[PDB]
């Protein structure tokens, strides 16, 4: 019960005691492992205090004033506020620590070497969807920083009763639209075809093309959500060119610089933040491999193989692999010749091993989801493929949450 994780590329071995602090459950039992299930699966005051205590204990431990008077009075203070309101409010400092450690514990995140460099935007004074829009806009502009991207999170008011939730209804602040066609097929992004429809049902006017930036659907205090259009000067986009093939210009592709997940739930000391968009920068593969070449996404292996003139008759010609490697050189190249922050799957996976070492040394471990950490191309030529990882669920944490349109008691 002081487990060992080995690397088989380097024979390096690390000891994990951090998993002992784990509290939540994984999905796995002694007789079944669910490590490749994607989504494995109101709160009272009784449950609420251990979670405040637990969180408050590590936060003061982190500023190296564990259990002091300043801690015990904060423990007493929260306890009484959970008596008084059956909930409580986080200090500015507790919110930043909590948020940063949700990221630090995001076991499916490969870019976590950066977890301490996170800009926390406190939007807990927000009351309206217009305020949400305005907080998100400052987030986008700040985190984009002219392309020298910066990690940021914007934390809207915590869930209270359940019927008054702040939700960003988009899965990401910036996504391209998804239009099915009369002839069945799909323009834009097939991922978002329902969301694109919801925006239309609430009154969007779609420029029914490809890389159409969707509008924000912001629900404030449980109210029915409202559409807002991010000023296009804030939506930084990178046109994809290849450093060889000039028909790659005519491919006519671009991606947005800012990956910013808006649909997850941030958990700090038992408090539930249902609207907490967070942003970093892209590893190339999520664009080049997944976005562009997932079969039910942009599905561009067909055309990129074409304009290379490749043996598409047969499967064993690896024409798909060949076209994938070029696509990803191009995504990278475009982003870097534009000074827009991006990381290649090699650089990022090496950093994660370096980050893993730091974690096991100064923290006793690092939760990691090998299914998610290994880049979706060239697996074994990246050092994380060869790295055993213990996955376990620490807190504070980012958590999946149901889409608001399945849950929303509407009017
Ligand atoms: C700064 C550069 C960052 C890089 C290079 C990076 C990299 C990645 C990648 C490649 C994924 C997999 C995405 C996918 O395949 O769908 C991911 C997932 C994730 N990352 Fe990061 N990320 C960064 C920033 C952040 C930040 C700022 C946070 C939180 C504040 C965060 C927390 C997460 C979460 C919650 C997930 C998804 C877990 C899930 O979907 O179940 N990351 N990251
Ligand atoms: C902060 C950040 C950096 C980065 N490189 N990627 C992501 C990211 C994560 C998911 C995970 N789930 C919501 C499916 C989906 C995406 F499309 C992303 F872009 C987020
Ligand atoms: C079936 C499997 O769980 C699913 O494809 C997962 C696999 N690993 C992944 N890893 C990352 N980074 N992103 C993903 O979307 C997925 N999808
Ligand atoms: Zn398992």
């Amino acid at each position: 019960r002081f487990l060992k994780v080995k690397n088989w590329e380097t024979d390096v071995v690390l000891t994990d005691t951090l998993h002992l602090k784990s509290t939540l459950e994984t999905g796995c039992t002694e007789h079944i492992c669910m490590g490749s299930i994607m989504l494995p699966s109101v709160a009272t005051k009784d449950q609420l205090f251990p979670l405040a205590k637990e969180f408050l204990d590590q936060y003061y431990s982190s500023i190296k004033r564990f259990g002091s008077k300043a801690h015990m009075d904060r423990l007493e203070e929260v306890n009484k506020e959970i008596e008084s309101t059956s909930t409580y409010q986080l200090k500015d400092t507790e919110l930043i620590y909590g948020a940063k450690h949700a990221w630090r514990n995001a076991s499916r995140c490969v870019g976590r070497i950066q977890w301490s460099k996170l800009q926390v935007f406190d939007a807990r004074d927000c009351t309206t969807a217009h305020g949400m829009f305005n907080y998100i806009c400052n987030h986008v502009k700040y985190a984009t920083n002219k392309g020298n991207l910066r990690s940021a999170i914007t934390i809207f008011p915590q869930r209270t009763d359940g019927k008054h939730d702040f939700r960003v209804w988009n899965s990401q602040l910036i996504r391209y639209a998804g239009y099915k066609q009369p002839d069945g097929s799909t323009l834009g992004d097939p991922a978002n075809v329902q969301f694109t429809e919801i925006c239309i049902q609430q009154g969007w006017k779609a420029p029914r093309g490809r890389f159409d930036v969707l509008p924000l659907l912001l629900q404030a205090n449980g109210n029915d959500p409202e559409l807002f259009q991010i000023p296009p000067e804030l939506v930084l986009e990178v046109p994809i060119r290849h450093p060889k093939f000039d028909w790659f210009k005519d491919l006519g592709l671009k991606w947005y610089g800012l990956p910013a997940v808006s649909n997850m739930l941030l958990e700090i000391g038992g408090l539930e933040f249902s609207a907490c968009p967070f942003s970093g920068w892209y590893m190339g593969t999520e664009i080049g491999v997944r976005d562009y070449c997932d079969n039910s996404r942009y599905n561009i292996l067909e055309e990129v193989a074409k304009k290379m003139d490749l043996d598409m008759r047969k499967t064993s010609s690896l024409w798909k692999d060949q076209a994938l490697v070029e696509i990803n050189i191009a995504v990278l190249y475009s982003f870097q010749s534009d000074k827009v922050t991006i990381v290649d799957h090699h650089s990022a996976t090496e950093s994660f091993i370096k980050h893993m070492e730091n974690e096991y040394r100064c923290r006793g471990g690092c939760p990691a989801d090998w299914v998610w950490i290994v880049p979706p191309m060239s697996g074994s030529i990246t050092p994380v493929f060869h790295q055993e990882m213990l996955n376990y669920r620490l807190t504070p944490s980012f958590e999946y949450q149901p889409d608001p349109w399945n849950t929303h008691v509407w009017k």
